């Protein structure tokens, strides 16, 4: 049964709060991540090495960095101007080869599963919350080092305030060394989270957005048209929450088109949406064990009682909370609230 009285965070499931850093976009891209990357190269090397070994194990024929590295020069030009220089700055501070920073930035998404939730209270105001796990590759694969690596990643979790001099452009939950983001919001406009979709990974290999929307989109409408129509490297689920009552949708994407766009409709009894890493119309497999208990616990909460505290209760209930859960994030776009908490799951707790 669902957890209760878990907010404000305390106890063994609470690893601590996520530190805040300001990223000044007025600075030259090369310098933006300098302060953040201090003293983080050792941990980041552990993460990068983990990605390599998992990719090599998944495709024993070839070595991944060989291909990225040998195909690297072309990749740099493929990137928009700022990202290349931001990554070179990261490589310099950390003394990590540029190719490995790029490998980390390209493939990080494929090692994340998440539970993303949008809800609307009777007042008509949206809450956006998310539990993020790390280490599970393509939604099912792990190795005997996954748990050690995930614990090493938690100190890299950071809340980022992207600013233009002294004005906040957008806020995000991210990871030092990763210049992209899978969780962010623009105060008073919209919130956005990305869940990985597995249908894909070869496409990236064959080939070898959230930031751009957060940085330059001026409205929920604009972000929606970009997220629905723009081409993307791999399939994904976009969970987009707005400020206005009823501005909440889940976009299921493939490389080229939106396979489904599903909106909240509290008038017709749909006051929440729970998106994990499988298509919501399909039936869940044995491995998809997170969405149903979340829906079960939201149903018991009722729209009347939905809040930060009751939302945190849902995201503190196993298996929604699990051993590989890195952080819990709570967002209220209208009021500008953005809370992120590191998590633990003491035994007995399932991996994911
Ligand atoms: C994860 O496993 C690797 C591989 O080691 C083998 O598998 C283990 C389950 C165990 O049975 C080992 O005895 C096996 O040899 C571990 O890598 C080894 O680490 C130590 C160094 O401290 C040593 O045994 C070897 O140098 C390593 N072997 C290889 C092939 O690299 C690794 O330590 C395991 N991780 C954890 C967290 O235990
Ligand atoms: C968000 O928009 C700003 C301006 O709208 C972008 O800044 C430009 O980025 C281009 C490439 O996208 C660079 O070549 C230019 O140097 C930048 N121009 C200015 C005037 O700063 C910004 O790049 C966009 N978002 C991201 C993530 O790059």
């Amino acid at each position: 049964d669902c957890r209760k009285s878990t907010y404000p965070p305390s106890g063994p499931t609470y690893r601590g709060p996520v530190p805040w850093y300001t990223i000044n976009l007025d600075l030259p891209p090369y310098k933006r991540w300098h302060e953040l990357m201090v003293d983080k190269a050792p941990a980041l090397k552990v993460i990068v090495n983990y990605l390599k070994n998992m990719i090599n194990a998944f495709e024993p024929s070839g070595k991944i960095v060989q291909l990225v590295d040998q195909k690297l020069p072309g990749l740099l030009g493929s990137f928009p101007g700022p990202f290349e220089e931001e990554m070179k700055g990261i490589a310099a501070v950390t003394e990590i080869p540029l190719g490995e920073i790029i490998l980390f930035n390209i493939f990080y998404e494929f090692f994340t599963i998440a539970t993303s939730i949008i809800t609307e209270d009777k007042e008509g105001h949206l809450l956006h919350a998310r539990n993020m796990d790390f280490g599970v590759f393509l939604g099912w694969n792990v190795n005997n080092n996954t748990w050690v690596v995930t614990e090493e990643l938690k100190p890299l979790t950071v809340n980022l305030d992207f600013q233009r001099n002294s004005k906040t452009v957008f806020k995000a939950a991210g990871f030092a060394g990763y210049v992209g983001m899978l969780t962010g919001f623009k105060p008073g406009l919209f919130s956005l989270t990305l869940n990985e979709r597995f249908s894909g990974f070869m496409g990236v290999i064959e080939w070898i957005i959230i930031r751009s929307v957060l940085e330059n989109s001026t409205s929920y409408e604009e972000a929606k048209t970009i997220l629905t129509k723009s081409k993307i490297l791999a399939p994904a689920y976009f969970i987009l929450g707005g400020s206005k009552s009823g501005e909440g949708c889940v976009i299921t994407r493939d490389r080229v088109q939106s396979l489904d766009i599903y909106e909240l409709d509290p008038k017709q009894g749909i006051w929440y949406v729970v998106q994990t890493n499988y298509d919501r119309w399909k039936n869940p497999f044995f491995l998809d064990n997170r969405r149903t208990p979340a829906k079960m616990c939201l149903n018991r909460t009722t729209q009347e009682n939905i809040s930060f505290a009751t939302m945190y209760d849902v995201l503190s209930t196993k298996p929604v909370l699990n051993k590989l859960t890195v952080y819990t994030a709570l967002i209220d776009v209208t009021k500008g609230q953005f809370e992120t908490y590191l998590r633990d799951c003491p035994d007995p707790c399932i991996g994911w």
